[PDB]
């Protein structure tokens, strides 16, 4: 299987509509990522927000090309695999490294809002490693608008992953777009640091969520963490979006700007 000079010789991942190939250049032996999907008012969206994407923790796009019922979306290889492998279960990653992606994480979130762009799915399985490690945070079918000369609009679709999501996003008809893709980056932060999702979703029936909001703290994930990346997780994981730190404060915290091996 190929396309025009292209091999696709190996399958990266499978998604909801689509399968993301590596693709081999026969001649030059360029290596890059193709996500292929099957027949678009939709994917004329996400090529749009695509090509408005120039960042080094985000994922570039190269082009596309509409063959049949078959759209080729050409994008930069990402030869790490994704974040999602690098946390081992129950323990998560060495805290230097934890830090290191947070880093990153923060500075492609930061250019995504800056440009007006939310993702709205940010989780270790869409954040991409380089052959450095460097993160680029991945996959923009959700992504979407919120800023546009200069006016924010809210939003109000529901989506995303239950684990991830904000509380807002299923207690509020409409909602900024900055705090819900800040809250998803503070349990990313959870996963790397403890190899655990502290609850199933962010609601008032789910009891480790409550349990969090009480401040046990002694609980499964948090034990786990130490005092100066939890203090942080206190501030990110914040049930009000208005009294949640902005992403210019994440910057002043202590564990954010603490020296690490
Ligand atoms: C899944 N999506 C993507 N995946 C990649 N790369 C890779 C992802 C995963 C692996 C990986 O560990 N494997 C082991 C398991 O069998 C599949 C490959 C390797 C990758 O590269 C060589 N690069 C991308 N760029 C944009 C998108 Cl979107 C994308
Ligand atoms: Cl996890
Ligand atoms: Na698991």
């Amino acid at each position: 299987p190929f396309v025009e000079d292209w091999d696709l010789v190996q399958t990266l991942g499978e998604g909801a509509y689509g399968e993301v190939q590596l693709a081999v250049n026969r001649v030059t032996e360029e290596a890059v990522a193709v996500k292929i999907v099957d027949m678009p008012e939709n994917i004329k969206k996400e090529i749009c927000i695509l090509k408005m994407l120039n960042h080094e923790n985000v994922i570039k796009f190269y082009g596309h090309r509409r063959e049949g019922n078959i759209q080729y979306l050409f994008m930069e290889l990402a030869s790490g695999g994704s974040l999602f492998d690098r946390i081992e279960p129950d323990i998560g990653m060495p805290e230097p490294d934890a830090q290191r992606f947070f880093h990153q994480l923060m500075a492609g979130v930061v250019y995504l809002h800056g440009i007006g762009i939310t993702h709205r799915d940010i989780k270790p399985h869409n954040l991409l490693l380089d052959e450095r490690d460097n993160l680029k945070i991945a996959d923009y079918s959700l992504a979407t608008v919120f800023r546009y000369n200069n006016r924010e609009r809210l939003l109000n679709k529901m989506c995303g992953t239950l684990p991830y999501v904000a509380p807002e996003l299923l207690k509020r008809r409409e909602f900024h777009a900055e705090p819900v893709d800040v809250w998803s980056c503070g349990i990313v932060l959870t996963a790397m640091l403890a190899g655990e999702l502290p609850w199933d979703q962010p609601s008032d029936s789910c009891q480790e969520y409550s349990d969090w909001k009480e401040k046990k703290t002694y609980l499964n994930p948090w034990k786990k963490i130490d005092s100066a990346p939890l203090a942080l997780l206190h501030k990110i994981l914040v049930e009000n979006p208005s009294a949640r730190i902005t992403i210019p404060d994440i910057k002043k915290d202590r564990w954010y700007n603490k020296p690490l091996k």
